[PDB]
């Protein structure tokens, strides 16, 4: 009446008879605490910084000119392992500036011109006043 | 033979009652409780950062003319690894210049490239260095 | 041998034999109640800065003249581990104008003796006729 | 015969258990309270910063004039880990100006990662006649 | 004084003949009281910050000229893990322009538009293999 | 830290206290009443901040230029994790103006019939039902 | 007054219950009251916020101009996780200017048609402009 | 209807309302007063903001001019975790200029295949199934 | 002879504070509890800086002009290992400018023709038995 | 040869088993605790640098002018190996700069001064004629 036969072979179920019990295990003392690890009095430390500046008088920073770059004071900084082409770690300061452009220079083609003579003939020279229309009582 | 009378046995009388011969396994522990791990006394730091700053007088900073980039003060960072191509990690004052436009040629072609060599006879070439040593001195 | 008579003193133990007594233990006992971790006197700290400034006179900003940036005072960061390309981790003062590019340099940068050499694309010839006349102005 | 059937066992008047054999009879001590984790005196911390900044006198800020950007005062993160191409953990004044460029449709990347490079002994193809014990050598 | 030492409150206490041989009875002592965890005097934070800006005088601001950013005061965040391209995690004053426009390109030449289906190469429904024929695009 | 004044430990063994006797040890109980946990003396605090910032003078701004973001003052957030795509998590003062990244992913599709440039009246003949009857009367 | 607990037959008992009875002889405790969990003396906050901002003197804003964004002031917020891509946390001054194409898309016209009969509307209370029939149509 | 005859015997508790009853003087030795949690002195906040703001002088807001947005004084907000794509948390002054468009918001499509026709290949077989000419009698 | 020895004749030197302890004894067991790792006593640091400056008096920076890059006070780096083409893990004052070199034209600092100071000792060149080229001519 | 190789199946003396059993810790004491590592009084560093400077008096910097770069004050960096072909470990005062020739014109002294001050159209008709077919098959 089963939907589906089922037959045995290899008898592949559970050979092994694997199970919790151990062989002649039987004993007074069987399984002790196993200890871990113990730590007391140790001190850890990965990556940390510490800086500390003082200044009393007056540092007199008058007239600075610098073209690149300038840090003053303190820089501290704690790093382990860095890697990467042209990657900086620590540096203070940086300036970078490029323009080879083309690497090649040329005269400007242009610049030329020609005869452009107005050749004036009104001697009026704008001069808005003193207009030589001469109206009915002027609001001038 | 004889001599040996079993084992175990040699009494092979006393009394059976209250023999109390049997350990019956009085005291027996299994399974103790495990013990993990013990921590007393233990400092453990990573990724930390501390600064301290202090100014009485006056820094005095009329004029100040900076082409690239300045920073002062006080700068403190904390890091254990870093990647990356063209990265940075502690940089105090950063900056790239690289402007690039107007550009008087126009013809299809840049250039013709005239440096069509490429193993040049000249300069490595010049090798007046000798590998031998002005004075001798062999060991027979 | 009497050599010397008396001397009585067997009191003295010169034995060890079994006189010692034992202590009690927790006799049965099965499953007893693990031990997780025990934490007494521990400081642990991951990612933490902290960052103290005090200023009394004044600084004395009258003119300041930067292209790039300026950074002043008091900058502080905690970190363990970055990764990424061009990216940056702690940077006073970033500032980029324009950019160049990126070239993998598809095209043969070099080649080992070519038979048969052909440029990247177009290659366009020509041949000798007539010589522009935008050049030179040689009125007389 | 027994008078009494009960055998007068009036001295007993409780029962533990019938009658002996092979019965252990443990349930004793069994399953007992397990113990978690005890934390006594601990001080944890992750991503925490803090800054203090006290100014007294004035800055005196007349006239300032910065192309990039420009960053005063106190600046403070608490990271741990940090990840992205181009990405940016901690930068004081961060500002990019790109008047001319072009993005490469956004292609992804040729990622060659060869893994079998050729480079053998190379050695020079060429090979000119000379004389000397070749050929015939009449001169010599 | 009763007895001169070795009296008073002290009489006797267990040793017994053999008198109460047995031990009250029976023990159950099953299913103990689990104990979970215990915290006392334990201090735990994640994600904190606090700043503090004290300012007597003044600032003096009278005129302020920059083109990027400019942040000032104090700034502090606490953070444990970021992830995302191009994404910033702290950054004071960030200003991107990338404006619009590109005369670089001028007027359209190689476009090579969609025609209309003509003579089509695509006979199979799936896209041809890339690789055919190809062994000195590297040549280390 | 700067060293305790308790001075340089290098051992300074652990106290360890005798057992003495052990309560009891057995309650002769079933199902004892388990305990679940006990905090006494904890501070738990996750994602918090507190800015404090006194300014008695005046700051004095009277003229002030700047092209991309500007922020002064006290600015701080707490957080834990963030991740994202182009996403900032603390950025003071953030401006884009426009982008390179462009290429539209064409207008919707929806047909240019939702218009109604004739015949601006529509279903107003139309009027068959109003699924189920209901009043109105909007406020006027 | 407050009674802690009720003590059992504190005072001496002239004599003990006879162990020979059967009627309450023991009674083994089961199903004892089980203890949750206990609480005394904790501090627990998850988001909080917390900004104290004083200001005696004027601040003098005489004429302020800027381009992108400006917050001044105190700005403080709390955040455990945070996702999203181009999703932002915590940004003082956000201001994104795309401008999708340009004014006038249409390209110059001339008019070619001076009418411009589209979108029908009521002219009643409108007459920025003569408009009708030259005709008079006279009576007679 | 309006009873009022009681049942001899006949009537009984039921099992249902009995279910329910108050966990208070129930017997002893058995089933001991379960204790729930106790709670003294503990502070629990979630989500809170407190700002504070004072003003004394004036603030002086002669011309005020600015381009993106412009937030003045403190703001403070409280939150645990925030998600969603393009989704902002915590933003002073928030504008963008793009014509008003939209971003499309939800993932894309799937690409387009055939009009309507289909020819399954995956689901090639030793069996093929027949599909059912029914197709739920569709009009053409 | 004048050999001398003990009444005991022991043939041992003596010895004191048995110590005794780590007796293993007879007795049954299986699975000892394990021992990891006991850590008594340890310091452990990696990555780590520390730097302090503490200034009186005045710097005095009146006028000062740099080319490059300058950088005073004091700064600190701790790293393990680093790698990249191009890379600079510590650098103060970095700045690169490649636009366009100028004339710099300058002589070399040595020049002079070989004169050979010192030459073979050689007796037909060398006749120290004779000074000057006079030559003898004498009347007797 | 030898017909039927079995033989010399019985030992002429004593057994062919080797007396010794393999695999002890057949009872007794089996599998002993194993002991990692034991560490006591122990300090390790990798990576750590400190640098301390104290300045009582002044430095008295006037005038102060170098070409280069300059570096004062106290630098310590600490490595353990680095690999990079131009790549630099620890450099004070770092600048680099071309030496390009050429330079012929294009120098300062000339100045420019914008002509044509009406600015009149120029030639932008950039669309000459060029030779191209929308179909090419001769059929000759």
């Amino acid at each position: 009446m089963d939907v589906f036969m089922k037959g045995l072979s290899k008898a592949k179920e559970g050979v092994v008879a694997a199970a919790e019990k151990t062989k002649q295990g039987v004993a007074e003392a069987a399984g002790k605490t196993k200890e871990g690890v113990l730590y007391v009095g140790s001190k850890t430390k990965e990556g940390v910084v510490h800086g500390v500046a003082t200044v009393a008088e007056k540092t007199k920073e008058q007239v600075t000119n610098v073209g690149g770059a300038v840090v003053t004071g303190v820089t501290a900084v704690a790093q382990k392992t860095v890697e990467g082409a042209g990657s900086i770690a620590a540096a203070t300061g940086f300036v970078k500036k490029d323009q080879l452009g083309k690497n090649e220079e040329g005269a400007p083609q242009e610049g030329i011109l020609e005869d452009m003579p107005v050749d004036p003939d009104n001697e009026a020279y704008e001069m808005p006043s003193e207009e030589g229309y001469q109206d009915y009582e002027p609001e001038a």
